[PDB]
């Protein structure tokens, strides 16, 4: 196994890896957000990638999701575990809580969601990837059991609505998303989750709630500074969860799980 | 009358027409998906066009809806009847059922939906086309009565949600679409239906359900291979329905219906 | 204070201003829709801008929202009050009624919604603007009290759903939008409201309902001609409301309100 880690806002710390070497790569879809950081957690090979770049320079609409996933695939990653900062759409999901999300609702509009775009020899045909179960259940289960072992406030499921951004939602939108069954809100899960599935990678997401979105009365206003402060306070939780989870993934059996993902990916392609 | 036929996935068979001649055309909006196939059904002139191209090469996001409709308009089509493969969002819409859809919900994001884009001398101004009744009721009624005459399982109405694709929906999305009142799901109805209306064409759609989308428990997973297999099993139904419907359209009175569409189209344009 | 006025469909009359001088400007985001019209209402400096251009030439998808707001910002506008023609999604919002909207739901797909797009030296970084309260409450309150003083049918709140257009909604869409909590429907509020907020401008909207959208039974069909006719009949109301409101804004205290908007705008930017 080899674990890709895509680090989100306030949740991307190279110091998580030992024996670090940076590696700039190129892909048929362009350059990834930043250099790949190759390293290890205990005996497990990992590849860390900052979603928003070295200096947090890249807006969610313009993150190169294709290049990021393709680069991790080419580096040999069998798994991708990510972190993402999000807002809470449910009273029971408190700021600082982790949510091991199991569904999404797409509200993005400007984003390529397939490698198979008719313009790349490396991905020929039309791909219709199944999304009934977008996140790897086995990885999610190890995250859930590990969060429990650590005593962390963690939710075992949740539906992430991904908005285009970069603005936050209106209050009317926040309310509407709750009625649609969304539990947490962010700007990056789609199309990252979709492209991972096309690549035949086991993908899971550690979502960190930083605030209640503006549906909720009598809370502080949603703001960049409040998001960043809450992340600073809680980032250690994601780091511990990754550090403790990854060696357990490394000693689990994956051949069958990975073979089924590979088959799903290859059989989703219509060839001419 | 002259009937344009846009054939969808597994539902585009040139052998439906007699006296066939292929004709490659160009439009101010680019090239259509494939050559126009000119021919006849009994005494009625028809024009068949494969939505996804000769070799099923074109993803739904990149189908040239403008060129397809413009080409059929220029060829003299008064009517466009299409086929489309779709998923079912309702228990009563079984795989293999036909749905004569009467509404849509747009979930597409990347698609031009008007000929009047400010860049074409052939379509000057701003067009705000009415969409309260997107599909031609008279054609729909002939399809419905003909399906009954053939003894086919057919639904007399239905709301198609068109997603951007090319991925299938998440389970959270599938559930949400049901709450919005969607009955079937596909990737091509919008903007095809909109552009037909701008062109003053009577447009109707034969939607063929191939599976229950992933909202439904205890069904096979949604997949390309299962969609194609179900289409192979049921394609004869769409072919018979078209073959039997088209001569009845050819002997019906349309002058008033077509005049009202023409007026609606022309009066929807704001000129400078 | 200096009041930007963006005039919508049938609701853009230069004769509202005295001492008029036209001024064509350029911006880092391109040219605004038309010349800025500098003038006065009583003693208050104003800048009028036709949203759709001189000759109503520009479709809602292609209005340069960035250039319009940037141009008004650069001209020194502290406030932007706009007019917009809309459809009603509620029985109680009758054609001819004004709605002082306080929320939106975005259904647009093709539109830049930030100045901070990574390509402009004038707007560096990533901006995540809060949208819990998208419209300036103090301006809205002056509009509401002024409409009452004028005896006008006016609604003190309302949620605008902005669709991509240029087509009108399907009936299935119209119904769905009501379930989401939308009250009125248009094609221009987003991203205009978002960009104003990024610019630190107090923004409010005078929405004029021209018809019931097609959810409602036993009404005339929605059409361009009917929209324009209803606007012709009711445009005087918006003109009076603006004329009477603007001198009251000009004699109100704004330093604190504007300072808070400025802080919100500047603190929403993540720098590298
Ligand atoms: C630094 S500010 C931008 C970051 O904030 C995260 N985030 C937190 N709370 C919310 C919220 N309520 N709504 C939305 N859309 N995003 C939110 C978002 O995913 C992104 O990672
Ligand atoms: C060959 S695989 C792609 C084809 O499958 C049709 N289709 C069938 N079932 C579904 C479903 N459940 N969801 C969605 N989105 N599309 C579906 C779709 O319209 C396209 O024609
Ligand atoms: C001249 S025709 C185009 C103009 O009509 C306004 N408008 C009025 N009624 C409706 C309606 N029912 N639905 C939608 N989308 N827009 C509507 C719309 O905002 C634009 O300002
Ligand atoms: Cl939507």
């Amino acid at each position: 196994v080899k674990i890709g880690i895509i680090g989100g806002t306030g949740l991307d710390d190279p110091e998580i890896l030992e024996g670090r070497t940076e590696k700039y790569v190129d892909t048929p879809f362009g350059k990834p957000s930043d250099a790949l950081i190759l390293g290890k957690i205990k005996n497990v090979d990992c590849v860390l990638l900052a979603r928003h770049g070295r200096q947090h320079t890249i807006m969610p609409s313009k993150v190169n999701y294709q290049a990021n996933i393709w680069a991790l695939k080419e580096e040999g990653c069998t798994h991708v575990i990510v972190t993402t900062a999000c807002g809470s759409l449910r009273e029971e999901i408190q700021p600082g809580d982790i949510v091991i999300i199991d569904q999404f609702i797409d509200r993005t509009t400007m984003r390529p969601q397939s490698f198979y775009d008719g313009s790349h020899s490396c991905a020929r045909g039309v791909c219709h990837i199944p999304m009934a179960e977008p996140f790897c259940p086995k990885t999610r289960e190890v995250l859930i059991e590990t969060a429990k072992k650590l005593g962390l406030r963690c939710h075992s499921k949740g539906t992430m609505v991904t908005i285009e951004g970069p603005r936050f939602s209106s209050r009317a939108e926040s309310f509407m998303f709750r009625t649609w069954g969304a539990d947490v809100i962010n700007m990056t899960t789609v199309p990252e989750v979709v492209l991972a599935k096309e690549a035949g990678i086991c993908y899971a997401s550690i979502a960190m709630a930083t605030d209640y979105d503006c549906w909720k009365e009598h809370e502080e206003a949603v703001s960049v500074d409040r998001v960043l402060k809450t992340l600073k306070e809680n980032a250690n939780k994601a780091k511990s969860l990754l550090l403790t989870t990854i060696p357990q993934i490394g000693s689990t059996e994956w051949s069958e799980t990975l073979h089924n993902l590979k088959n799903m990916a290859q059989f989703s392609v219509l060839l001419p």
